[PDB]
């Protein structure tokens, strides 16, 4: 083999993968999740995924007191 990457295949319909490539496309995350398009139901993406949607949704909290002290 040549190429080859460790990651996470999704399967899902149509409306969600449509969705992720938006994600991906608009960095709504903070970074590029997407490694590979495959199919209109099918994507090859990060295996860190969730753990860039939890880091993600943690700016989304209200900001208090210590925001840019400890963040």
């Amino acid at each position: 083999s040549h190429g080859t990457r460790k990651g996470m295949l999704i399967e899902c319909d149509p409306a969600m993968k449509q969705f992720l490539l938006y994600l991906d496309e608009s960095n709504a995350l903070g970074k590029k999740f997407i490694i590979q398009d495959i199919d209109d139901t099918h994507v090859f993406v990060i295996a860190e995924l969730v753990n860039v949607l939890q880091e993600r949704v943690g700016e989304l909290m209200d900001q208090n007191a210590f925001s840019l002290t400890q963040k």
